[PDB]
């Protein structure tokens, strides 16, 4: 399935210890403009009722059927684009955080959770940031890959 609407919300339930809001936020907004500036799609934060797309800091088993297994494991993942937990996204929480090339960058895995909300499946292109695996490049840009497909199933902004 997909969105139909060509206006998205999104709402953090709370902020991790590990970075202020402020930082997060930025991460959590810059993504959005990423995949907005190339795509006439909108987003907006909410900070009432409930949002399409909900983001939420969790750690060891949390009522899931995926629990983590320690700093190994995924470090991240989401339900597919639906009602109720769909659209959900959950991020692990029992690593740290950080906000630059540093040894995890949280923008970079907000950027590719994201792209499964969108409807993005995996790629195999070295330059495409939905890498099966979790892999240091250099900058946090969207690949051509990327944009072709987003804008082939909306279009062109
Ligand atoms: C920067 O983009 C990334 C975001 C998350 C991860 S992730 O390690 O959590 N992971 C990849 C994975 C790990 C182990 C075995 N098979 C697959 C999820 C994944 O691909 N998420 O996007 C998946 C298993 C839920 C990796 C990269
Ligand atoms: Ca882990
Ligand atoms: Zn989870
Ligand atoms: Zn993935």
């Amino acid at each position: 399935p997909r969105w139909e609407q060509t206006h998205l919300t999104y709402r953090i339930e709370n902020y991790t210890p590990d970075l202020p809001r402020a930082d997060v936020d930025h991460a959590i907004e810059k993504a959005f403009q990423l995949w907005s500036n190339v795509t006439p799609l909108t987003f907006t934060k909410v900070s009432e009722g409930q949002a399409d797309i909900m983001i939420s800091f969790v750690r060891g088993d949390h009522r899931d059927n995926s629990p983590f297994d320690g700093p190994g494991g995924n470090l991240a993942h989401a339900f597919q684009p639906g009602p109720g937990i769909g659209g959900d996204a959950h991020f692990d929480e029992d690593e740290r955080w950080t906000n630059n090339f540093r040894e995890y960058n949280l923008h970079r895995v907000a950027a590719h959770e994201l792209g499964h909300s969108l409807g993005l499946s995996h790629s195999t292109d070295i330059g495409a940031l939905m890498y099966p695996s979790y892999t240091f490049s250099g900058d946090v840009q969207l690949a051509q890959d990327d944009i072709d497909g987003i804008q082939a199933i909306y279009g062109r902004s």
